[PDB]
């Protein structure tokens, strides 16, 4: 349902939303950026209010309570995000619980699947954030999806063993091998800078991609944004992403 | 399904008659106890010729082939034995593509899980074969109904992280917790040797026991495979076990 | 290329040579402290008596020994790991040959290495004379899960792979392109019974070789019927069933 | 790049590159911690509207994309290169599928190999940049170059295992014996500064030199660029490299 | 010694006769700690043939050297099969009119000897077990670091001879030759026709060959089998044919 071929942007008010909403994102990713913890309820609702896409905000991961007060607050997708401070380190939220779907993060398949397994809709394949590096992005997109095409490719009799080796739930590899790709929607995120990078993360087979405030500190925040929405959409246009890269 | 009950090995029509009026509720059709291999169909047939009650047979671990032919033979429970010989060291046989249920061996619940995902109909809780040593079958018991216990009790949000830590399939355990014990039949085997031993089994959370070739290397096969059949039965009525043990 | 589905035989002689044949063999491998290639005389005496191929081990890295049984006029040089090796480092260029070889292999680096060197047939086999079933699995398991990696890789991935591999980059790149091996590829070591050559064909090897252990039997010819009649038809387990009593 | 002898120039902007075309540069290297990129466009097409030589640019090791960027500029070479930041620290891109040639790196013949199997049609050799200190270029040219002569000379049928132990391909060692040497082109770089520098890699066996910003840094850059285009040339007339230095 | 020739191992008059008809270019007269061999059993070989006679003494013996030249011994070879009596110094072969022969594994080793005077070179593993690859091993690492040296930098020369161990001018001195200055033969292990003219393939000038061919139910026709595989080390269909017998 998350339009494949999206940009999900980071916006800290209702201005940035809307300047989301005109360059074409697919949603926006509400934020109010020591202890990072869900953003006030005042912030996300000024989010939701000025935009008609989609919101998402975001949770600590593990943090039940502030997953239900996004829920209750009307958000539309929660993130259960490793950005914030870890309020748990053994146990995620049992996103199951919930009417609202959650995105998760994960570095390789083994992850993937336990996200799946605790009712994760939508994947964000990532390392390391804030770096504005792509290198973490592409490691784990390289990774989860060479482990997506071995397991689709295998031989069914070694999938409950390449679970046990991965750390996955053999019925999710099962699902997988079954339908040729993950379940859910996978999103690259980490480090995407540049139109080239945008369209990169697509090449490497991502379904969309998270880019953060960034955009908002550049010269022309709707310019750029608008570049990176278009480099996303059409990733085997070079010629248009060579001219949408001269701005910059 | 066969609840209380005991199976035994047997290499003959004789052997397997006396079993059967003994109160056996199967028989292990074998050669022997070098490469050990899937036994002489020959010896097989004879057996399930000479008794009413259901028929076992062993192959190699992995060996597909050989389980193919004993489907073939009309067996009616296929044993895949960590005794014979592994023909696999990796990969366990894909037992769901198969029309005659497997008993397959298990440690703890890891491998007890993996192997229902496998496909497995039934299990046997089992350390170590040939020693006469009831601890191999007492250590491994405890700790799969242990780790059972836990599972069922535990918090659900909990689950993912188990199964990680255990290497079993999360679907596996969430069965578990549902049912409240695991949702096959297990059975306790290694060095079960007196009726003392078979009932302490029955008693540790066994739903039955496995029995050797010992009780026909006795001075009295039927007195003494009868023996184990009522205490394995009758398995916290100590007169009965007291009594049952001073023949032999 | 040989009938995939075929059992190869090993033979001692000119006797042992044609039951093999009667029972349905592919190819006889003719054979006779260090081991080393068989008395041409022997390898001469199951040539003449049999119209299948013929196939001599050599040692590995004995580029004369190779070269002599090319002379002799054997279809196949087996370059064999059970042989005393004569090279620790460097297996015989196959390519400076007219005559075809086959070579051993653990996983698909060896594989590729050896196709590298000339090789125009492949045994996946673990470890020789156990009897046990487990050394050929173990490594057609390999094999052919690497393959099943490499066909359905990204392309752009397969430089790395290959260095992993320790594999040249243009055979996985062959691999890729026909989805499985450019040669045929046999499984051997170990293989016993009737139910054991029907599993290395449901596991994807072309075909199987079998040792002398048939010829120590009470009826060789009956149980080297059974093997070939296994191998060719490895689903029909009421068949291999049936095959399995004798 | 074709020229060997050649000497490539980093250059900032068309002034820079007009001064590397007087010069008499083979070609020049279009440029703009943190995080290093390809550079934008627009600073490339200047430096390509300002010459007639060949113009380089870039990428990111892995970086796909911004190499497909480049092609459509029309760059004349892209160079994936380790200076930048790594956008792929496993997998260099597919070269083979461009039709604009690539320059690589390589430390090694092994690495080398690797290259020119991914599609390279140049190489670079070199080892830790920005340091001015020649070492790094000579410690790499050294051993590129005398694996190479061991492979030309060995027996052809412990190629494999020579393969196997270098990490290459073994038809690019094949080509390689059956050539006598690489199969394209390899440049050293890495603390090229002095005009004995660039002629010294010339007599370790480049095939010519690449020269970073440092040129520009000097007091007179187009005699400075001139000097090392003629040493490089004129790798064995000392009394001319000699002369040269003194500048 | 002549290139192309085999060098064989007798005890007596008898077997040096057989290996001088057989063809050899020379023969080793030979006799728990193993040393020089009894003067008079190499006396009764030197009498009995007209080929050069060499035996091998044990490494370091100087005077057991000194007694071999008053005996008029052709070829003294410092052996390492014989119990080494210096395990740090080998002879001081410059200061003897008898050339010597001795072993060696690698260059370095080959270059060492050369430098204490050694006249030939006898490259060789381990000793009697009949197991090419122990002359294979060593005939092809120095042949590999031989081909190196010959074509590697000028200026390279003093730190690879670092690195081996090898006295320099000696290096420069393969490298202006293109080869060793002395003649190299292999040894460990020959037992066939077919591992003979497979150390002349990988470069060997000679092979040495051991007592292995007396035990032989006809030792004159293995020794001629050896000899001619030797010197007709490239064809093939010989070397096939004079398998045969043996
Ligand atoms: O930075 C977020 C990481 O993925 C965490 O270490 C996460 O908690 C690990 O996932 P799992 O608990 O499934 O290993
Ligand atoms: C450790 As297992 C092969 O029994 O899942
Ligand atoms: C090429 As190999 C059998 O030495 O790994
Ligand atoms: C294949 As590489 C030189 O990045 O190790
Ligand atoms: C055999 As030596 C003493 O030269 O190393």
């Amino acid at each position: 349902e998350m339009q494949k071929g999206g940009v999900i942007m980071d916006v800290v008010n209702a201005e940035q939303a809307k300047i989301a909403e005109a360059a074409g994102a697919v949603a926006v990713m509400a934020l109010e950026r020591g202890v990072a913890r869900m953003a006030d309820p005042t912030v996300i609702e000024e989010v939701m209010n000025a935009v008609s896409i989609p919101v998402m905000a975001k949770v600590r991961i593990g943090h039940y309570v502030e997953a239900r007060v996004l829920e209750a607050l009307g958000v539309d997708y929660i993130d259960e995000s490793e950005v914030l401070t870890p309020a748990d380190e053994e146990f995620h939220i049992d996103k199951r619980q919930f009417t609202v779907p959650f995105v998760c993060g994960c570095r390789d398949l083994g992850e993937a699947a336990r996200r799946i397994a605790e009712g994760a809709s939508m994947l964000r394949t990532k390392g390391e954030p804030g770096t504005g590096n792509i290198v973490e992005a592409v490691r784990h997109m390289r990774k989860v999806n060479a482990q997506i095409r071995k397991v689709v490719n295998m031989s069914e009799d070694e999938l409950v063993a390449e679970a046990k080796q991965l750390g996955a739930p053999v019925e999710v590899l099962r699902e997988i091998k079954r339908l040729g790709r993950l379940p859910v929607v996978n999103f690259a995120a980490g480090g995407v800078t540049t139109p080239a990078d945008a369209a990169l993360m697509m090449h490497l087979g991502a379904d969309g991609v998270f880019v953060g405030s960034g955009i908002f500190k550049s010269e022309n925040p709707e310019k750029y944004a608008r570049a990176i929405v278009e480099a996303t959409t059409h990733y085997e246009d070079y010629e248009l992403i060579a001219h949408l890269s001269k701005g910059l």
